[PDB]
């Protein structure tokens, strides 16, 4: 229980986190994946997998049907990914907050699944923007804030911070603006 | 002209000068029994009847060889790519109505070792050295070769196969694009 192992950890183009780190108790969340099997984005955090389950479940509750299509990425898949974009995710390995086991990309059906903006514009999009507090998750890349967060906004991407989303979703702030950095 | 000729031939050419009509989505679409990298029935999931049946063929011939491949996206409508470009100008270069993916004859594939991936990478692996070779027995092509960029308009995509039925073998022997096997 270190610093970056903390729920309410800051990854981000400055502050990075150790080239060897993988979360320790990692599993599979009980919820609908857009691609079958079982691979290493499967994985979150315990915490964050049983959150995101309890997400799901609330969407539901509303007819809104959440699938999750990318969670855990090791510093070694971030470095090929950076790599292949050399030639917003240009994330430097370790940089990115997928390594923490503590964020997932979600999608919809009337979204074909996809990470993109138009996601933001379904039923589902907009639901998971409005409540995805209540499971402890925020949208970290928010519309308007990439001076702040350095990436443009993902309506996709939710990390799991605990107890804080509240706040934070209430006073529309970023996890930086939040931390003071 | 910028509207493709004869637009829904199965050797109908769709490039950067060459667009489909907007309010064109193939009759004849279906899944073919494939494995695919994604989960679920979406518009990505299907081909045209007659490419479908050949992606099975060639997924078959490719699995009596140990080659496992999979499919990651086949048909993509004018609308679908319409928001695409848009979102990505706010190689995914084409404008709506000039990808080939809204023929319905075109399929992406990949492979595990290249974490079905549509990247360079698929083209160092066993299974995209086999497609380079293998696609024009069931009818396919690789629609943009390596070194042809000033001719396709496009950077090598091992990734990409567009079916054409026949002529395949022929455009493979000779080693020319569909435009100058179509004198486009
Ligand atoms: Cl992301
Ligand atoms: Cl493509
Ligand atoms: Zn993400
Ligand atoms: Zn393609």
């Amino acid at each position: 229980a270190s610093s970056f192992a903390s729920v309410q950890a800051v990854v981000n183009k400055e502050y990075g986190l150790p080239e060897d780190y993988k979360p320790e108790d990692l599993v599979v969340p009980n919820v609908p994946f857009s691609f079958s099997g079982t691979l290493e984005k499967s994985y979150l955090r315990k915490e964050a997998a049983e959150a995101l389950e309890r997400l799901f479940d609330l969407a539901n509750k509303e007819g809104i049907q959440l699938n999750a299509v990318s969670g855990f990425r090791s510093y070694d898949y971030q470095k090929k990914l950076y790599a292949n974009n050399v030639k917003r995710f240009s994330a430097k390995p370790g940089h990115s907050e997928h390594q923490t086991g503590l964020t997932m990309d979600v999608s919809s059906k009337s979204a074909n699944n996809e990470l993109e903006l138009t996601f933001a514009n379904t039923k589902e999009g907009k639901w998971l923007k409005e409540n995805a507090h209540r499971a402890g998750f925020i949208i970290r890349y928010p519309k308007g804030k990439e001076s702040i967060t350095g990436y443009a906004y993902e309506p996709w991407h939710i990390r799991y911070v605990g107890d804080i989303a509240e706040s934070i979703y209430k006073k529309k702030l970023t996890l930086e603006e939040y931390m003071n950095l």
